């Protein structure tokens, strides 16, 4: 009596559409996948000044959602026997052999527990030589493996090592191995010249057009750009890893395994994981200022839930992202915007929508 696509569109109109007026967001793409059926909704503008509408070809910056691809690459490397997560970075980047950072293992780098790595590198660290010097000069502070501090250089180094173990630069690991194994045709570390017309402007807090800056180990930490249909296919792969060849299948499953907890949030590789059903507050608590910006002592997982859900937020100066999936209900959602909006508004809108869909 109302077809499913219109029902889902109404729910997205009720929950996501009013964020555009509220936060003055020029463009948004929202997608839902349910049982192998894809629903794409597009709003507004990819470029205000060009009058170019958001559409299925629009390329957005994923920000930290990029960490999911880095995690998947690490899982691919591990399950191919190219790395072990108990290895240290000096085994692959030989100039770090026997330095203090070589006491930190790959898993601890992927999951932000070195005990002394902050959200960003210092501004001055830009070149490959400066990055190396930075890690050579690094010294411990907190006990290794016990304190989570969410960190671009931590998972950046992880990404770098993964690339070294596969004998390819990190951009090539994604663009030539991992994106094609996931079936993504419109995802990039470096958007090529012939695709730049599809690359949206981001918009800052004064609605001024901006794009992400080049940075040290930017690609593995926050450097991937993709379209809505590609992101939906990524969510499809996470929902149905058993439909992919062994190597990328094991890779995807590797990203799902929780390693530790901070209260109700289980840190997997890239993904944050929760006991399902999850309350809205549990999901909101995961991205509190205290969790995101400060050190938190981790605990051993002492209740492993049978059924989980998984999410990740991403932001660049000019773009917001949120991806969530619930294997049990065979359903997932992607939101891409070309202006940041509060993490709380993303998580809540997707919660309402996903819980309402018949
Ligand atoms: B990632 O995109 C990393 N990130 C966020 C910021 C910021 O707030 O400026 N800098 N780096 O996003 P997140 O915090 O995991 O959603």
């Amino acid at each position: 009596n109302t077809p499913k696509d219109q029902e889902i569109k109404k729910l997205v109109d009720q929950n996501f559409k009013p964020l555009l007026e509220k936060y003055d967001v020029p463009g948004m793409a929202v997608g839902v996948i349910q049982n192998n059926k894809k629903y794409e909704m597009y709003y507004g503008l990819q470029s205000v000044q060009d009058k170019k509408a958001v559409n299925s070809n629009t390329i957005f910056e994923l920000g930290s959602v990029s960490k999911l691809f880095t995690a998947t690459a690490g899982g691919y490397a591990k399950n191919k026997g190219k790395i072990s997560f108990d290895d240290t970075p000096g085994k692959y980047w030989k100039e770090l052999k026997n330095t203090p950072i070589d006491q930190v293992n790959l898993l601890q780098l992927a999951t932000y527990t070195s005990g002394n790595l902050a959200l960003q590198f210092p501004d001055e660290v830009q070149t490959d030589q400066q990055v190396l010097t930075f890690f050579k000069d690094w010294k411990p502070k907190n006990p290794i493996g016990e304190y989570r501090q969410y960190s671009n250089p931590s998972i950046g180094l992880f990404g770098k090592v993964v690339a070294l173990s596969m004998n390819k630069p990190f951009d090539q690991v994604l663009e030539k191995t991992i994106f094609p194994a996931l079936g993504l045709k419109h995802s990039y570390v470096n958007v090529p010249k012939t695709q730049m017309q599809n690359y949206a402007f981001g918009y800052n807090q004064e609605n001024q057009p901006i794009r992400v800056n080049p940075g040290p180990l930017d690609a593995p930490a926050y450097g991937v750009k993709s379209t809505l249909p590609d992101m939906l296919s990524f969510i499809h792969a996470n929902l149905n890893p058993q439909k992919y060849p062994t190597d990328i299948q094991r890779a995807i499953n590797e990203t799902h395994q929780g390693r530790y907890q901070v209260n109700t949030m289980y840190q997997a590789l890239g993904w944050e994981e929760f006991s399902y059903p999850a309350t809205l507050q549990t999901l909101l608590d995961s991205n509190s200022e205290q969790i995101v910006m400060k050190p938190n002592k981790v605990t051993a997982i002492s209740k492993e839930p049978s059924v989980k859900m998984y999410h990740k937020t991403g932001s660049t100066s000019g773009f917001g992202t949120y991806v969530v999936f619930i294997p049990k209900e065979n359903i997932g959602l992607v939101m891409l915007t070309n202006k940041r909006i509060p993490n709380e508004e993303r998580i809540k809108a997707a919660y309402v929508v996903l819980n309402a869909i018949k």
